[PDB]
């Protein structure tokens, strides 16, 4: 499934589940990702990775389950 | 369709149909937008928004390329 931006659509699967380390363009300290081992969203994201999120809260409800 | 990515997902058609004007969180110059009129992303959006993109290549893919193939 695909995990770059520039490359393909983003499924709500892929925005969780892509891992949040592809180093897929630009590194930002102002987005976000899931971590899918501690169930939280963390700050930093790869611009062009999936999982890459404008703010905490788009993440959280993204992908943080209870 | 929903806008506001803190109160619900994003659908595909969300991302280039939201009106990338709405003030949903605080704004980011270092993210892009989509413009449905020029069919062209452009700098700026808001962080809550469903119409805001992390880089100009995602919102070109999703909008310009995907969606404007699509939408109908």
């Amino acid at each position: 499934f695909n995990c770059n931006k520039r490359e393909g659509p983003c499924s709500q699967r892929s925005l969780c589940e892509c891992d949040p380390n592809l180093q897929l363009g630009r590194h930002s300290d102002q987005l976000w990702h899931y971590n899918l081992r501690t169930n939280r969203c963390e700050r930093g994201g790869y611009r062009d990775n999936c999982n890459s999120h404008s703010s905490s809260g788009a993440c959280v409800m993204a992908c943080e389950r209870i």
